[PDB]
């Protein structure tokens, strides 16, 4: 019965990888598919998960 | 937040009248209507725009 | 403020009109042209100059 | 639902640092990517991510 | 006052005419032509002084 | 600003009362010229030079 966050748009230039903290991501109900990176700062950025540099960040997070 | 909050089902029961502290529409892009209510714990419930009680609530808190 | 709003979806169903205080046009700088209704709490919604119902609100809550 | 705040231009010299409390990037859907500062008395300017200054700007908040 | 107004965009669907009241066009130093129409409760719009519908509108603007 | 930006294209020649200063901005990106506007206690724009000390000072103050 909660609101549950979704994209409907990616940001084009790469973020910072040392800016990044966390990421998850959006719901499957969502109508798009996507991963949301969480800075130091709590900033939030829609990414798209099909690009190649954001599986290497994702990679990079948890190795 | 680039992220929007969207809604996939409403609420079952009515909500404490006294509870509620602001309301506002769902987004135009998101899949299904909503009316979400704001609560004085900082909470956001999922309500149906078509059913009675969510539009009264919306209405008083619109005039006093 | 440098940033100026803009709208990507509309609202599906009509709003209240006695909750409706003043309108404007977004900028045409942006993508998709839209009216925007403000209610009396400032609640800003997104809506289709296309549509009917947007252009009677607009014609009314324009005159007297 | 709520219109997005987008940028068409920038500014050409730079801001002074100790006046901006707070950056964000603009949202995707925009034709124009943008950084937003914002000042410790609320004001808001457009940035030009691709240019030097504005990054170490961002580089120096987000790192402190 | 010092300031001058400029516009940088047209809208392109044609305002209700009925809606207007006067109109004013924006200065020789701003870097694109432009003319204002002001509708009853003081919302402008920037228009393109090249096409046709605004032209007719300025006319029966004259004509009073 | 929805509908019309303000631009600049003369500055001020001796500094304002600083008593008269309440809030200031700066301008657009697409202006052709760069400049620094204060606003006054009787709600009048005023145009100042962005590199000349004492309109930066004012800034200063105005934001501590």
């Amino acid at each position: 019965s909660d609101t549950t966050p979704c994209c409907f748009a990616y940001i084009a230039r790469p973020l910072p990888r040392a800016h990044i903290k966390e990421y998850f991501y959006t719901s499957g109900k969502c109508s798009n598919p996507a991963v949301v990176f969480v800075t130091r700062k709590n900033r939030q950025v829609c990414a798209n998960p099909e690009k190649k540099w954001v599986r290497e960040y994702i990679n990079s997070l948890e190795m």
